[PDB]
């Protein structure tokens, strides 16, 4: 399986931790403007009221221990300006105790098809 | 629950790749992640004070590889652009995908030499 293009690491409220400079560029985004704020709120799922509360929805989601995979538009193309369609993954980060200390965002671009 | 926060960390692939870093452990170690993306975790700077720590953080690496957690106190050359050695809490964490494999590790580091450096001077004060 190719490696994915966008990758972020949040903690297990969803708060931004690390991103990787692709998802950065192509959101238009640095990661001081993100970092410690909630992950739905940042520009890439910002399309409308309804995709941020989606991504919320899906944060929420992983931090309580499901692995989530779905397709999403997001701003994520030429620094903020052409939407993009991804598929998206985040899976829960648990240490040896079960406790779920992070979440991996994962995107891989799926608009060149169709 | 909470968790002291991480100082270094970085997301390596299955075989220990390196993938991505943050800035402070690249700046701690004086190097690009361009000096390091896609190759071999302990081939990086912090992990050459000699050919055994270089050799101890590979077995870790395998270890976590198989799907083992990993976690020591070791020290790195992490300080000062990679000139300066310090002592440093290290995890290797195995990250499974939905499908029960792993993809990735995630490299944890805190730094704790103030922690052993007090514990040396109260050890001291115990005598005297
Ligand atoms: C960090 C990150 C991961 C995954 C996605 C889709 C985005 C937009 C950012
Ligand atoms: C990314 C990273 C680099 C170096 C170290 C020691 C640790 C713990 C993490």
């Amino acid at each position: 399986m190719a490696l994915y293009e966008f990758v972020g690491l949040l903690d297990a409220h969803g708060n931004v931790l690390e991103v990787n400079q692709v998802a950065l560029e192509g959101g238009g985004i640095t990661l001081e403007e993100i970092r410690g704020k909630p992950f739905w709120k940042a520009r890439w799922w910002q399309i409308s009221k309804k995709t941020e509360a989606t991504q919320k929805r899906l944060v929420e989601t992983a931090s309580s221990g499901e692995f989530v995979r779905c397709d999403v538009e997001i701003l994520g193309k030429s620094g903020g300006r052409e939407v993009i369609a991804v598929d998206f993954s985040l899976l829960p980060i648990c240490n040896e105790e079960g406790s779920i200390v992070y979440l991996l965002a994962e995107g891989r671009n799926i608009t060149d098809k169709k």
